[PDB]
């Protein structure tokens, strides 16, 4: 099987990166305006497959498309000195006219997998472009604050991660939402679990939390300029649930009819992940407010739409 | 790390072929009073390994046992047979725990709820420590048929069976989630609303699975093998995770000192917490009198 | 992808226990006309498979093997009281004659996986029976006995396995070659290297080694009868180079037009296999000795096969 | 089992990641100077580990080394650099052993060779003990392209690049074996002769790799990384592999204590044995006059 992967900065390189390292497809493309950019990390990451699987990584045209199953969009441009954000982001918006018609045009089947931030608006101008049903095209999302949430979660409890289940849901950002409220572990309430044990979840604990995930991207950059590695493996995850059509459930980001109240809006919630894309939402139960951090997390994402016009 | 085996038949050498394929363990030891059987299934399963993980698989005593971190009892020979089993166990447990007195011991030998309550009397451990494979099989299996019904991931499915392994099991259908929310309602969501034939169809796959395998084939051993060397993992890498396995609990629904499967919290101590799910009346009515009839078999067996 | 067994003994049904525990392929089919029998093992393999892949195993008919890409041939009859070996060969001779049309009815582009005993005739007899190219017809041979040929000599070379090349050639069994002559350890010869290891592999070293890979089998059907755990991982194996058209190298028996003079019998030599099964032949160095031990190994085959009918 | 990793840029970082992806240790812990650029890449990788397997990677100091194994040294600092980095190791080298008096000494610093050979004087270790990772990525290279052209697995292709790892590195074509046979009777058997135009095609698709992707990415380390990663779970399985990795050498061709990449046996100590292959006069030579240049290098830096 094929997966393309649009854009061969880091964010995309490291997807082939981890795409191989894990063996999760034989055949990576890696397409870049920078033709010569994609064939040196193309080829950087052929020299490691030899330690690890037999996966074919390679730089190419759309064209080299064909077939992929997948195609990972982490396209955009760098950043300007003095580049505004909504600057920044109508010229990927811009990039994105031009990348999707020519993906779906040697990939006609391909689910669109879109990772460029901020990833809930580019996954939006995605889809409008696309013409797709909405499940055909899926962002990134919040998938690793979500799992970031559940492995703080395991450890101040002491169970396995797998063995937690808890979301972050909405904005991949500064509004994201973290379900504390329908939080479980093993499939029964989470702050109460943890009460009937050592100590229940405190203040301080629920803050350091809260800030482990919310803050992680700002230490990021901060200490070494943008975050890569990280998405890297996590769109390889979600890359292997749509070619194995796993229908395994994820917090990502896609179009949807209608949210607490907003319309409309691509943003981050549970939902089903198989060989066509998303095929279902889990939507669980809200606490009050983290339904109204989550109208207000979709509204803020609706108002940045608008601004581009998608 | 050494992991080793007493009982070289089919579910313990089947065991040791699961963990050296998955490759769980570095070192596996089967023990066997027919020596010559261990020998041979340690052999046979040595070739094995060229072709999947570096593992050695070897024949050896109890005392070969020493520095084990775990140790798996399939050593099984009507209550008369089930006396049989509890005086092999006698001989047993002792011995294990003299060369290894830290390892955990994984009970397979069935009645596995019964086997386990004696296992654990005789150890003179912690209750945490003496882990029965139990229900495992059996809650994998319900939430295999569950995810195959409503297309999604096994993963997403939050699904119990509780009690005593076998006839009497409890399926608990109340409160299972998936993705986080009730089942049904899930399920509805997915426009395939659960229909009590539907229920009841899925049912007989659980309940009559290991009938259906014996009336083919005479014994039952590839499924448990596969999840005793799971359960093995737990234990090596202290994972901390959520299996409905058997261990001695002090009391379930009323019943006091009963050994039983609930969901419970696994790592390199043995068991260490248990995580009681949402049961409705007829489940608990039915987990209460499994419990009830394992009391006093066990209690018959002087246990 | 899917891979068929027709033979749900203990060779076929190990054989399907290791498919599904090492993940190799998506689905595997039982076939045996003791359909209880097929069906009890496929279910007791199917409640293994939550721990480790998803793989759906499941007994069926021929018709069910459709679409498979290798089909293994572990089927056969239970030596009767008083029987000869024989006998017995002529009965199972039998057996394939139904069988192989069979499958090839179902699945025209299947590579053949034969491992019932003796593994060099049956070959040369689904090969004959099959009408198609000798590289589709693969005997699993020496495979075993060339592995455990090489994990002896890596242990007592102290060096890892991978890097010990040492073949076992010719018929599985009692008449096989140990090539010591050329094996080599790290690309150069076997006894330097050893040499300059310090060890010197005195003829004492040799012989045990040479009991231990030629006499395993035996020691293992006198503890427990017979043997299904070893050959249903080498199989496994061998399906994975099938399914991933690996074209690796591996001691496997196939329908040869000479070697050292005999024509057109079936032997383990060194070959490539791949998506059609075995695609070349590689002979290594032999020792004058060696050399007229193949070539007495191969007219016993031959002249086995030619009393058979084959 | 701790790995460290002193150095966090690319190389550093990258190896990291492969180590985390592949699930080779279970703690790996980075130490650099800009100890934020550290946390950071650690930080970023610990978010990726949810979606392979249970490792847990962070930032420290040379104390947090205590334990490890294995240490890799791709502290190169940005840019007479020779000297300057010979200073970077004086001090790294005893910190590192100090906390992990057992550890491998891994160098992934350029000029490999001639670092590897500056780290072990400074170390006080037995030879084995420091290992530069050298030609292994155009080892594996030069195999992947002779698997390609000849159709086979590259598991089968045994041939070395051998000698300083850059340009004057050897390709070994003369005694490359393919299943165990020389290889140009391969190409032959296979109906794929190797001839003159193809073995320059082969040696420049070899050769000039890094050239390539330092001029379309301005520098190499997805590779290093995932060849770095293998070589520490060589050493943290005491695999007794062999791989083409530099080493202090007493004498190579007549040139005397210099250090370049040989094939090697590599375990839990580092190397302990050397794998010399037949060469052709004209490899012999080459090889020869490269352990030159080097052992002069190594004399005129102090080393």
């Amino acid at each position: 099987m094929k997966v393309g992967i649009v854009g061969s900065g880091m964010v995309g390189s490291a997807t082939a990166y981890a795409l191989a390292l894990l063996g999760v497809a034989r055949e990576v493309v890696l397409v870049d305006l920078d033709r010569k950019l994609a064939q040196a990390h193309a080829e950087d990451i052929l020299h490691a497959t030899p330690f690890a699987h037999p996966v074919w990584v390679r730089a190419g045209s759309y064209g080299d498309l064909e077939g992929a199953r997948a195609v990972v969009l982490a396209a955009g441009v760098a950043q300007r000195p003095g580049e505004t954000r909504l600057q920044l982001l109508d010229r990927n918006a811009q990039v994105f006219a031009q990348v999707v018609p020519r993906v779906l045009e040697a990939a006609p089947e391909a689910v669109l997998l879109v990772a460029t931030n901020p990833v809930d608006v580019m996954t939006q101008v995605a889809y409008r472009l696309s013409g797709l049903p909405p499940g055909r095209v899926v962002g990134s999302g919040t998938i690793l604050d979500t799992a970031r949430f559940r492995a703080l979660l395991a450890e101040y409890l002491r169970v396995a991660p797998q063995s937690v289940h808890a979301y972050v849901l909405g904005e991949h950002g500064d509004s994201e939402v973290l379900v504390w409220s329908s939080a479980q572990v093993g499939g029964v309430p989470l702050l109460e679990f943890a009460e009937a044990r050592g100590r229940a979840l405190s203040p301080e604990d629920r803050a350091r939390i809260d800030e482990g995930v919310r803050r992680a991207a700002y230490r990021i950059i901060e200490g070494k300029g943008a975050t890569y590695y990280g998405i890297g493996a996590g769109l390889a995850r979600l890359v292997r649930a749509i070619l194995t059509d796993e229908k395994g459930v994820y917090t990502v980001s896609a179009f949807t009819p209608e949210v607490e109240g907003v319309l409309e809006v691509s943003l981050s919630l549970p939902r089903i992940l198989g060989a066509g894309g998303v095929e279902g939402t889990v939507y669980p139960s809200l606490s009050p407010e983290e339904r109204e951090a989550l109208r207000r997390s979709a509204e803020i994402l609706k108002e940045a739409a608008f601004a581009l016009g998608f």
